[PDB]
């Protein structure tokens, strides 16, 4: 086939896209973002968000 007709490894390609998209909702991102930002809002961010 040909990659114009469709796109060679088009929908395979977009699974790991499924992948990110949970991950970034699960709070382990945030943490990570929280973190490596270096900034806390010490008083809602911080803490269960409620």
């Amino acid at each position: 086939e040909y990659h114009l007709m469709n796109g060679a490894n088009g929908y395979l390609t977009r699974v790991n896209g499924k992948y990110v998209y949970r991950v970034t909702k699960d709070p382990v991102s945030a943490v990570f973002g929280v973190i490596s930002n270096g900034w806390g809002s010490a008083g809602a961010g911080f803490g269960p968000q409620h």
